[PDB]
């Protein structure tokens, strides 16, 4: 079974976000992360068969910035603000095996590190 | 400059996949890979302001399988189908450097090897 | 050989400078920014064009912003009380050397150098008199 | 009082192009080199309140081409010998003395020798 | 990378004229030689997919009138100074890299010494 | 002394050279092609004409086709699959002595030399950077 527990944010053993299953409704599969909702994690994942000759993945990850709002001298856990990211993944049905391996191997070649597009997100810059 | 020649598909030192730069017009950088521009690699990044507090990326890329087509005895490099990527990622003007690597982080680790959703995409399956 | 580097934009003598990279080239405007958040960042953008026939034309921008923390809806945001624009507009003959092209930029770095009647009146809030 | 002269072109204090006041109508600054007005190095200086929040200051540097030129004779057409810039610097009410400091020294330092704007223009190129 | 500055015209090692990187806007490339702007070499070269089948080079040199001339002066008027060539390569995106290859040695046939095109050309005459 | 002649158009090393010879010189377009069907061979045309009061300008058009055999109607016919089209556009001055054209000419042919820029670039189907 793939709808496990697993690490989002790898820092190293220690501070280490993990999201656990949450939610399955409606054949989207959703993970949150622990503590209080409101500055949680959420993925989300689903498949479905689009056109006659194609599937699409949707996958969605929000990313919390954690703070504290303070309205009247109550304190609440809240999120300042949060980063969203859409993914739409589309593979012809005449994909086999090894071609969804090349597909995932491409798709994790384009945010590995030194590459130009992680560098300039994590830059908070674009193309030069 | 960010604007270099980089291993899209790293087959390990032999077989390799490289895009070079090949255009930038309407501040769109757009890659290639070698040979016949039909049986190509193509991978496109553009990034502009959205909102008056978000920026937004916009990465595509095309994924061919390489193949001959025989019309009236003419054979023509041609590409069976192709596999499309659509990307869309929204950062907040207030993300400092380190919450774009972060970013940069959690999309990277979306997409590494054992996780579901790429275990899903090679496996020509969705979520289980 | 490309030109398109980094440099300290602010020299506050090793500590505390303040280093500008290349950020973008689309369009055809080359910028570069601060190692912050964009609302909070130095900005500097530099582009040529052929305005005339016989003329062409720098235009040079830089933006320096006074950092502040902004409390919206109870939630404390990195922004910019203001920012200072600065606005240069070159204008070079198509007949000028490069000769000619240094000494239009060693003027242009005399005009502002330390001690001189202009800058000295911007660092003091007044005009020339 | 700073409406004094100074050097605007330092050649290592032989050949060096001193610019003397000339005219302060309309309580504009303005200087002049020992040349004829279509020859000479012309510097007018002016600061007002452009908008309710913020003081604009206006610069403008006249510089002559040198290369091939005749002293005191009729060089025509006059854009094809003279080279305009236009800096206008606009600084908001609630900027200290530090402050001005601090943005004459960012202007200082996008025109020290070594640095790519400077560099371009000095090479009759653009950023590469 | 291929932005390099190279030698356009080959007088024996004395008397070369190289033109080097000068602008990369809108990802043109362009190279000058050590001259004003009115008396340089000029090269441009940029690269783009024309229509559904086709990719097109445009590809522009400018070449100084050197008799007669007076370096760094102003020569009016512009059209009688400058010889302009406007290249345009239209190659189908079905050409391998042997294609473009041989491609290549056409066009670099077209124009070697002894070829009736250009001796034409360089004896300010036509073909008879 | 005629200056229509064949030449060598692509030089492989004296085997499969590939030579263009005079074929036409009607309208006063000067054509050579090869030695192969006119749906298959090379064509080169150069033609000079007074464009302005004082400027020239030559017109030169390369084609180097990809040749394949296709079955229409069953039988099989020599085509080509595709064409690659050059069109070069050389204005000059009527002011430009013999020097000066024999300079564009250099220029001309230094811009295409082996190892330089725009040639490994067209090579490689790819772009300047």
């Amino acid at each position: 079974s793939n709808f496990t527990q697993f690490v989002l944010v790898d820092n190293g053993g220690t501070g280490d976000v993990t999201v656990a299953p949450s939610n399955f409704a409606n054949g989207v599969a959703e993970w949150i992360s622990s503590n209080s909702r409101s500055q949680a994690y959420k993925v989300t994942c689903s498949v479905r068969q689009s056109s006659a000759q194609n599937r699409k993945y949707t996958i969605k990850v929000e990313v919390p910035k954690v703070a504290t709002q303070t309205v009247g001298g109550v304190e609440l856990p809240v999120a300042a603000w949060r980063s969203y990211l859409n993914m739409e993944l589309t593979i012809p049905i005449f994909a086999t095996n090894s071609d969804c391996e090349l597909i995932v191997k491409a798709m994790q070649g384009l945010l590995k590190d030194g590459n130009p597009i992680p560098s300039a997100i994590a830059a908070n810059s674009g193309i030069y």
